[PDB]
């Protein structure tokens, strides 16, 4: 049983405002005319780059799940190319965790809801048929909906098993599976301190270098407090997953099912409570 | 561009509860195995019956519209699985009065707003997509209240009598879903079961089928409801025993947007947490 991604034509797309632009591409706000609804377009900023947009839109298309960025259509016109996914209101995992002065607070149980959430897309994506690899995980990737849930997104570099930023990047890369759990790993360690990881470090090759001579983010009082809540059991996992050697790395599964218990413990309120205290 | 509905070993589903049973099939709810998420499952306990439904959902997938994540096609069981909606449906909420005390009007609006959202987008498509069965117990809300639109059962592509139209008594119509939309509209804004004081269901058809509609006074509608005149010309357009002077979800959205613009976001959520 198959399902067709719809075909937006550039003239439904009204308000069409910039929104973000990053080197090759540029993302803007619209709204629908037809649905009346508020979308975002990633568009180019060619005739090679025309079949990278579709391959990304087409993985998008085929690895839609809860907690994977809903592509709502493409555009493909010989005037304008772009892919029409939801808008997500709160931006990405970035901005909240660093922004410190418009988020001052951040309270625990979104922080690990915000974390089972991307350990369950990323597992979902693991677990296609072929599996798929994200191989691009960063919190800048993972996008914030209006409620606050999790939706993975930026199909770039995600490749079917059959640069910029390495902070989030193993060793071994300096296709292999083991690389997205090793930044779940780093995600998770900046998720809990706020930090940013290795913020002495002012070259990233002085990262590269540092990182494949075994060293990590710091694991003490000041980045992660006492106060964290199953503090042993995350930093445990954290440990796990950037772990040297791709093989003493776990499983996504293996990773939810320490995950399950500890996300048990939170009161169902206390996340919207969490996310109110927001707004 | 395609994207196939994947199929799901019914030994990958854990903790089957029991949850609504209907005279169709029964609908429980679970976890995937793999997956490690919470599902409903919706089981035949006709396969082109079922089949069809989730052909629909699979490709009528939108932002409001309940979604699929496959199908059970084993000899020994057949179902759909969607993702689960921990809090029901729109008629719980509505009429489980001693526990649901209040539902402040922004959720209430918002809520009619995502309905016509959902059902807009179906009539949308290409070809258009009809639900025909639009009704409360139709209508799921998600962990914030949020809208998805189920139940594609009676649904046709343009290729409780309560919320049908006099016409479809006798059976085909663009105009059904509107006029079901209608009907919502008013039990949403009222909390009443609509044709409260009617005992006999055919009765009920008769006194439709003669102009008639759920009580519209102040002891079911009172003056308080925001922007109530709005909303009253929009149920009674909606609702028009001819078909003709219904408008399409696209006007009764036009109509709409400026009515939930008068509510600031941070209502929404204190709205739900009075809720929990
Ligand atoms: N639906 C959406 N709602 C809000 N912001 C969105 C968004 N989709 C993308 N963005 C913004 O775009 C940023 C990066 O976009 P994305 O990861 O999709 O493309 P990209 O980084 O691969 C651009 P390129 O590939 O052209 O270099 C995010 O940090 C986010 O702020
Ligand atoms: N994804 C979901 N999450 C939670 N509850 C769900 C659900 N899907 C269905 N339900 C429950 O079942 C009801 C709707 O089921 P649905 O409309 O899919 O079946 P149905 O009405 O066609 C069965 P029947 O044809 O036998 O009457 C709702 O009242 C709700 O309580
Ligand atoms: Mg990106
Ligand atoms: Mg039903």
């Amino acid at each position: 049983i198959c399902s067709a991604l719809p075909t937006i034509p550039y003239h439904k797309l009204a308000d069409l405002r910039y929104l973000s632009r990053g080197a090759s591409g540029t993302v803007s706000s619209a709204r629908h005319a037809d649905w009346r609804v508020q979308v975002a377009v990633k568009h180019l900023h060619l005739d090679s780059e025309r079949k990278d947009v579709l391959r990304e839109a087409e993985i998008l298309h085929k690895a839609r799940f809860s907690y994977i960025l809903p592509i709502l259509g493409i555009c493909n016109e010989p005037e304008f190319l772009g892919i029409v996914t939801e808008y997500m209101p709160n931006g990405s995992l970035n901005e909240l965790l660093h922004r410190k002065t418009e988020y001052p607070d951040v309270a625990w149980p979104l922080r690990f809801r915000i974390l089972h959430e991307i350990a369950l897309g990323v597992n979902y994506l693991h677990n296609m048929t072929p599996p798929l690899l994200h191989h691009d995980l960063k919190t800048q990737n993972i996008l914030l909906d209006n409620e606050f849930h999790v939706k993975i997104a930026d199909f770039g570099l995600s490749k079917w098993r059959m640069g910029g930023t390495i902070i989030y990047m193993p060793p071994e890369n300096y296709a292999s599976i083991k690389h997205d759990i090793y930044s779940y790993a780093v995600i998770t360690w900046e998720v809990l301190s706020r930090k940013q990881p290795f913020e002495d470090v002012t070259n990233p090759l002085q990262i590269m270098y540092s990182v494949s001579q075994g060293h990590r983010p710091v694991i003490n009082e000041e980045s992660l407090p006492y106060d964290i809540p199953h503090r042993a059991r995350m930093i445990s996992l954290i440990e796990s997953g950037w772990a040297q050697n791709p093989d003493e790395r776990p499983s996504f599964l293996k990773c939810l099912i320490e995950l399950e218990p500890v996300l048990r413990t939170f009161e169902e309120i206390t996340f919207l409570e969490a996310v109110i205290q927001l707004k």
